[PDB]
């Protein structure tokens, strides 16, 4: 849809998973670039794949920076060449400050997130929307969608 002006940007990494992994790897930095300052609580982040056959996945916040984290997953319609369901993770508190203001105001939140299965079974992301390909370092993934209160401020959603 419509992107409508903010100053966020998201920067991505996937400790440089390949197609082919144990699980999707999701590391984030959201951070505000201009003078305002943006409520948590009202992010939400979509990471869009494709589901082998509706096996349970488990979401596991290993690290936020600002408050937490938490996920649901949801189908996606309609459906996209690459993506049938989508990872929406929400934001629970805190807020992201102005750039460039005094700690312990920050302007930007890290979040460390993995999806497995419980079966053992890995994960082929080669067909999964989201995924980038091999990215170790933080750089722009512009195929996972940032909303804030429902509006798409970041990204390119299916």
């Amino acid at each position: 849809p419509v992107q409508v002006n903010s100053d966020l940007k998201l920067l991505f990494s996937n400790n440089g998973a390949a197609a082919s992994s144990n699980q999707i790897y999701m590391n984030m930095k959201l951070q505000n670039t201009g003078s305002s300052t943006y409520d948590l609580s009202k992010i939400t982040i979509r990471y869009f794949y494709t589901s082998d056959d509706d096996k349970a996945l488990t979401y596991y916040s290993d690290y936020v920076s600002i408050g937490s984290a938490s996920a649901t997953f949801n189908n996606l319609s309609p459906v996209h060449a690459k993506a049938n369901k989508y990872i929406e993770i929400k934001l629970a508190s805190g807020t992201l400050g102005a750039a460039g203001a005094q700690w312990p105001s920050q302007s930007e939140v890290t979040i460390q997130g993995r999806v497995a299965k419980a079966d053992w079974t890995n994960v082929d992301q080669s067909n999964d929307y989201s995924y980038p390909g091999s990215m170790s370092q933080f750089g722009e993934n512009k195929l996972v969608a940032v909303y804030y209160n429902g509006a798409l401020v970041y990204g390119t959603p299916p």
